[PDB]
């Protein structure tokens, strides 16, 4: 049987095989392993599978994910940086807001 | 043929099929789906393909990649000096409040 | 032979191929290569392999991962109270501008 081993496919030892690189491996815990066994990618830390086995990233404390699905330093507390204008700002009601407006 | 199914192949009805588990599918939206679908990988929030069909991670706000490509915090603000004095911010600084009074 | 073209094989030349698409790739820098070329994975920025092969995301400064591999932040000021009043920053905390007006 001809086979094209420059596209990922080898013989192991007189059958054909998948030859999987970095980032697959094969999923011998299906309940139908080790008999047979689905390709899968091969995944540490900071990208976990959701419910559908889609790869995401794996976000903790401090990240989310944004409208988009970016993720994004949020969502924290965390303060932008106020206007570069020339003029002196304070922070009222979670906003910049002109030093003036109080003198 | 024979086929090691234990490495990722399996039998659809005589044909040999990959057998694609979890972070793969087919592609069955290309020119030639749904009759020849290549293999991809699945992904979801937080990871893209850019021009090349590589997979990258999505970054919004705050967030930007470094000469190394990897993912970096580095425009959130510092701590003021902790002198005893009252500071506000002008020009991307901490400035006294004195200053202005 | 018989192969499921839906299922991310076809021929090439009549050799049965993987047909590769978005997030994958041949491996042509194995010392095989090009004879015998490994399919793996396709990783742009943010991404990397680790010394098994997995991929991870790939952190610079400011980014660490906890202990259940989640990245997380690793020196930002928090938010000022939200009763109504204007804050300014003194020693390392948020204190009214009227006690200084």
């Amino acid at each position: 049987v001809s086979i094209k081993k420059s596209s990922g496919l080898n013989f192991d030892n007189t059958a054909i095989a998948i030859n999987a690189g970095k980032g697959l491996e094969f999923d011998t815990n299906t309940s139908e392993s080790p008999d047979i066994n689905p390709i899968k990618t091969k995944i540490g830390s900071g990208i976990d599978y959701n419910e559908n086995g889609a790869m995401i990233t794996k976000l903790g404390a401090g990240l989310s994910f944004d409208n988009s699905g970016a993720i994004t330093i949020g969502g924290s507390g965390y303060i932008p940086e106020a206007p570069r204008d020339g003029q002196a700002y304070v922070r009222k009601d979670g906003e910049w807001v002109l030093l003036s407006t109080f003198l």
